């Protein structure tokens, strides 16, 4: 049996990609990605100008899961659209690239110069509504206005098919107005849920610290922690948006995880702390899985059971 | 070396109860708190009528937690009143009620009740904010402006003072806006951190199907998936609210959490998913663990090391 999928009229010879910010920062990072048995890559979200992110300790891992708070450490866009330009081999398999300013018109600004190539080249769009804590006002996927101004702005700008990489959200009231934002705009074609789960808060009873330096230590949340939680943010927007695809991400560790999160309503899968823990080789490991899990159940192709979790009565 | 606290009045064993909603709905529930080694109880929350709650299966466990959508199954507040105000054997250990009103008006109209129980038997009220409100509007505690109509009117209504239960926040800047309404509330004197997080996604690989039959499978979560996230929202408030008690709830399974919890400030430390999934023994063994902790480190007291976990720099 064979995983290959056509989205965004792009082919892809299977639905896992790595989660933004994992094993992508830099052009050692992408060749990599793009040697793996992966059936897409998407770049580390970046900004105008290089950032350095916040001070280390930054990132750990722990049996269920990862907490971060790298504060957007990237090479700059000028490095991710070079790479999207000249150096990345369309022949292996589609490239995303990961786009957060700061403020709209740095998105803005980027978009611009991101068009021309997404028209010659075929780099897709993933537009990460996170940011730094700004005193005073909420994340942008969590303030429904300036989430609007965002994509109507970047809409305007870009003028092409494009995705937004979304946080969780808790309340049904918040899907329902969120899905509501997101139909507005006909160019955002596809929906990633879910970013980290915004500032945990993890702790080393032997040392009494926590564990990351930032933030006092308060960071997102990835792996198996979240998995219920993308689903059902996936599973909410999959119902919500019936004309947009929906990516999953959050808590994918095994081939079984995957075939959840595609009952769930997701397209591709991608694959955040459990690639930063076990390295590419995940990817010939997931596809194996749910190829198994396919054949045992009679499924041949991934449509055949893509959003259809069943309910009780 | 000791467990005991004092605090609002009371006094207490050591500081684990249940958490509202487990191990709390019928006098037999509330005795077996009573009976067991708890140092406190909290029954389950209450409406003025009593409810049947929604279809079952509507709770489910498993090896990282629980969802539930109970849907508010309880016997009423005129039974728990009469529980608090002639049944409850407060020389055992105190206790809490918690009150769930759907609509400002029906807290007020409990609460009005209360307080003269409250006075003379010194039974504790937790008012939950993480419950429903109006359909399409969001929880209570995640609409600011009624979250603050919620507080003034059962101030005013009760008199005395109070806790209040809040789901977990994700962000910054509701940290920061959830605790500046608190803060306008001097007779807010807990806060308890953390109610389920709220709307995730349990999906049973084998069945292809959700596993709580409300919501079309969305519930509340508990247990291990949410112990960071509770960690968060109890040092948050700890450190926003010098001047309230922060109580902690989420992912407490052992000694080392309760723990964790204790060090990022809390006072008492509440015990759902572990409680409903071990029964009322769990309260020994917490104590015993926590105990073994405090002697390795050469803790005497919970107030050598509340509140006290490190930062790094
Ligand atoms: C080290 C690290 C860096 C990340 N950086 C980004 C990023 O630059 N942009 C982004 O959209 N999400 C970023 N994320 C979030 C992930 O893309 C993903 O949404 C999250 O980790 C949840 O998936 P998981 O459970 O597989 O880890 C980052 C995650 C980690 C762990
Ligand atoms: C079956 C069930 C019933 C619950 N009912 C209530 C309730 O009536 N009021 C309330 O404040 N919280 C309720 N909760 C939330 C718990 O009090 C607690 O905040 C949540 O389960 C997180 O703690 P845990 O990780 O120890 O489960 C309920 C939880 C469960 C599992
Ligand atoms: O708190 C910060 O300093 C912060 C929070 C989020 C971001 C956006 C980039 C990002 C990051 C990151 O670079 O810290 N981590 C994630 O889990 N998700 C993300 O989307 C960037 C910075
Ligand atoms: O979706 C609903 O119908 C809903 C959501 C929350 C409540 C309040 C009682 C409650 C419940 C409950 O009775 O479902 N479960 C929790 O995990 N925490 C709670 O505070 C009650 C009902």
């Amino acid at each position: 049996m064979c995983l290959k999928l056509n989205l965004l009229d792009h082919v892809f010879a299977n639905p896992f990609m790595n989660a933004a910010g994992v094993l992508c920062s830099t052009e050692e990072d992408l060749r990599c990605m793009t040697a793996s048995s992966s059936g897409a890559l998407v770049s580390k979200s970046c900004t105008s100008a290089p950032r350095d992110g916040n001070p280390e300790p930054r990132y750990m891992a722990f049996p269920l899961g990862s907490i971060n708070s790298m504060g957007l450490p990237n090479l700059g866009f000028d490095f991710y659209l070079k790479y999207a330009s000249d150096l990345h081999d369309y022949s292996k398999k589609p490239l995303f690239l990961s786009i957060s300013g700061l403020s709209v018109e740095e998105n803005v600004a980027m978009v611009r110069r991101l068009a021309p190539v997404a028209q010659e080249k075929g780099v897709l769009l993933e537009l990460n509504l996170s940011c730094p804590n700004v005193p005073g006002k909420p994340q942008v996927a969590y303030d429904f206005e300036a989430m609007r101004t965002y994509l109507q702005q970047v809409s305007l700008a870009y003028g092409l098919p494009f995705g937004v990489k979304m946080p969780p959200y808790f309340d049904i009231a918040h899907f329902d107005t969120a899905a509501a934002v997101l139909n507005e705009f006909p160019l955002v074609k596809f929906v990633t849920c879910v970013n980290s789960v915004g500032n945990g808060l993890v702790i080393d009873a032997e040392s009494e610290s926590v564990v990351i330096k930032p933030k006092q230590g308060f960071g997102g949340l990835g792996g198996k922690y979240i998995l219920p939680t993308a689903l059902a943010n996936v599973n909410a927007f999959y119902r919500r948006c019936p004309d947009k695809l929906v990516f999953g991400c959050g808590g994918v560790y095994s081939g079984e995880d995957a075939f959840l999160h595609i009952l769930a309503g997701a397209s591709m899968v991608q694959v955040g702390t459990a690639l930063q823990e076990e390295g590419p080789g995940i990817f010939t490991r997931l596809e194996d899985e749910l190829l198994e899990i396919m054949a045992r159940k009679g499924y041949r192709t991934l449509e055949e059971f893509r959003g259809r979790v069943k309910t009780i009565e």
